[PDB]
């Protein structure tokens, strides 16, 4: 299981008089609060790609390939859009109620902010939590260890086939789940954190450096 570090910077209009101003928000806070529900309009065009996200949405539009907005609805911000509409500049993505807040994963950094008249543009540097598992077929060799910061472009486990490889997809903390077999050593065991000084097989006393 690899619990990769997602990060996506996407937009989000909403009226002054309910943004709470701040420079980021953790899984919860209280990014607005609306009396008078508001409704989200598309600022651009294009084919509305839907990203379900725990509790928050991000919406994708892509005019051709070429993604030409990523839009952040947060909790209490519900889409109305679907996976493959086209959406007209000016046509309501999401009807934002009560209060809007970060979801149980999402973290808010650097939002840049433009302020204008009324209403406020965020660009909101968003990261979140998604969780992949992975087969590991016997002649698959682990090279991670478990619970490791891993990077993006990082050979997690190996194979003879091309294929069959795995790279780390992005920055993401790797776990080991289901070991064909347990082992359990009468051993101590010492951490160490640059150059050992003693190599294996060999024979060491209480106090012996290691």
């Amino acid at each position: 299981r690899v619990d990769y570090l997602r990060k996506e910077r996407a937009a989000l209009r909403i009226p002054l008089s309910a943004w709470v101003e701040k420079e980021a928000y953790r899984p919860g806070e209280v990014l607005a609060e609306l009396s008078e529900p508001y409704l989200f309009r598309a600022e651009e065009s294009g084919v509305v790609e839907l990203k379900d996200l725990a509790e928050g949405h991000l919406i994708y539009l892509r005019q051709e390939e070429e993604v030409v907005a990523r839009y952040f609805l947060p909790a209490g911000m519900t889409p109305l859009v679907v996976e493959g509409e086209i959406v007209e500049v000016g046509q309501p993505l999401a009807e934002g109620k009560g209060l809007l807040r970060l979801p149980r994963h999402m973290t808010a950094k650097e939002v840049e902010a433009e302020e204008e008249g009324d209403s406020v543009h965020l660009t909101l540097f968003l990261e979140w939590t998604e969780p992949k598992d992975y087969k590991v077929a016997p002649h698959m060799n682990v090279i991670v260890p478990e619970g490791a910061k891993v990077q993006a472009g990082e050979k997690i486990v190996a194979a003879i086939d091309p294929e069959e490889e795995v790279i780390a997809e992005a920055e993401g903390v790797v776990h080991l789940h289901e070991p064909a077999s347990i082992l359990v050593v009468k051993a101590r065991v010492y951490p160490f954190e640059d150059d050992v000084e003693v190599t294996t097989g060999d024979r060491v006393a209480p106090g012996d450096v290691l």
